[PDB]
């Protein structure tokens, strides 16, 4: 087939990834506020650890879910189980590119015949959730910068760090729609094809 | 997804924090209005101080009564040993229209008891400490006390038209924010 | 006490009001895109108006459904059609307030004893949706800017217009919560 | 809702929309490459215009067939003629979303049941061509720039054009892409 993203993240079943990674955004996200940094976020004493993580979460899944060239299969091959016909519709999966295919009930759905089971594979455009270590240094700062930005203004509101976040922020994402103009917006419209 | 306060205060009994962040507020509120600082708020003598300490905290209870997003625990679990879910001095409000104070305990009113088969899952409002809330609020709710203290108790003319600049611009902020990051609703 | 709204729309059918406080409000956002006004809203077949009256009846929903001093009456006493015993859930009620009486049909259904049917008698805490002059003037003028926000955004993205109507959303907001804190609590 | 595209254009006839917007648009393609504006879009004789304006419909069809806020219906009907049982495919039809219907030969072909008759009308989401004043700013900015771009790019090479041209469709991207987060 085609490109991949560095994580296949197939045995993800929680919203988070629970890394070395994400403790570090967190800890940049801290930082930003002046809250010092922790050693664990899994384990779940404080308001403010517990909130970071939540927003740089959402925002991260926001960014993605857009679908950009580090997080997406071009051609990946999906294969239902030989009982029951299921394709699962995994926790790391953001999208499948198309309109045709959707997650209904934690399962790949095919709306052209209104079904969930297949008796053969099936080949897709996927987007798959990355983690921080996972994805261009751009992106990173554009997500890490995005997510310190909206946890200081809803909790703390101080205005040198909105000020400064608000420069990285435009900054980075700059830096993605370079990204984008370089590697291409995939459209739907095997891996040949996807021209666009 | 689901957001907390910062603050959540469950063994507040009164209706004062008693912290440092509450004295640097009334502190400023005396500035304000030429009086020197104090360094507690345990009755002194002085009416000034008490009296401030009232006005700040009935604006600061007024403001935040109506529920932003620093301040409201979407899912918040109240569980009841004898039915009953006291309402703490924190709790500003339920919101959605079903539960309510009623003397001190949350009230059900789909069916009028008090009591409680399990637990429940509510968006609650709970007051917020000055060092927990971001400061365009801190400003309004400050400015708008110091205001309200000077125009009682002193009316100096050249505080009022400074504060009243001051509570308007916060008051801006704070509706910045809201449209940032919404209202509630349900 | 008990004040009342002051519109009940009791005959109100389909999710329009078709007013001519509508049509104002719809010309006003068509005003702020830069399109001519119209003088109906019953087309054929303007994208434009269709879309905007569309956009602006949810907003209008929206904030409403949140319940004012405005909006709210804290004892309607609805009355069954007897024969059926049923009370409908019209288009202009937003909720009923209380956790016990909800739209099934709609109708009205009691979630605490079965059971879509009463035998007279029942009286409620009931917010009802008003049209666009029947609110006071900084709760329209929030739902019309917003509305127009939306309208502008989607199809239009016309930046000058964004800047200059959200600072209009922003003083209209201002005002909306200075009502809320003044009548609440 | 039932929000519905600004242009339906159901009386298209061709590839183009032979508008005054589209003039426009194609008049600021022949001045980014330095040449002179035209009054209308077929005389001909020009081979410029003639290109502009292919060059301009190709990248305006793969931008918008996408599928934006903009220029779905997510409830059109569509109704089929009653002796024939045919749906035509119009040509400011771009694609009907859930891999169901596509277009075969000009008709609505549903590909899963393996017909092109229709005993009546079908209700599905449906992206339709907007016109250059009929998009959100943005939009009709990264379509235009785009275009101007491989219009140089292919026949004029001026390399100052290009890094101008490419900043302009960067600053446009990124209100576009803005559009597509807070509008999914």
């Amino acid at each position: 087939s085609g490109l991949v993203p560095r994580g296949s993240h197939m045995n993800m079943q929680d919203a988070y990834f629970g890394s070395a990674a994400e403790l570090d955004a967190v800890n940049e996200m801290l930082a930003a506020i002046g809250e010092s940094p922790v050693t664990t976020l899994d384990e779940d004493g404080s308001a403010d650890v517990a909130n970071a993580r939540r927003i740089l979460n959402r925002i991260n899944r926001q960014i993605q879910s857009k679908g950009w060239a580090f997080n997406i299969n071009e051609s990946a091959t999906l294969t239902p189980d030989v009982s029951t016909g299921l394709i699962p519709f995994r926790p790391a999966y953001l999208s499948i590119l198309g309109g045709q295919y959707v997650n209904r009930g934690g399962w790949v759905y095919d709306k052209s015949t209104g079904t969930d089971t297949f008796s053969g594979p099936i080949t897709v455009t996927l987007i798959t959730l990355q983690d921080y270590d996972e994805m261009p240094e751009c992106f990173r700062q554009w997500i890490v910068t995005k997510a310190s930005r909206q946890f200081n203004s809803r909790f703390f509101g101080a205005e040198d760090v909105e000020n400064s976040l608000a420069q990285e922020e435009m900054e980075a994402r700059m830096a993605c729609n370079e990204y984008e103009m370089d590697f291409g917006q995939y459209n739907m419209l095997y891996v040949q094809g996807l021209g666009r």
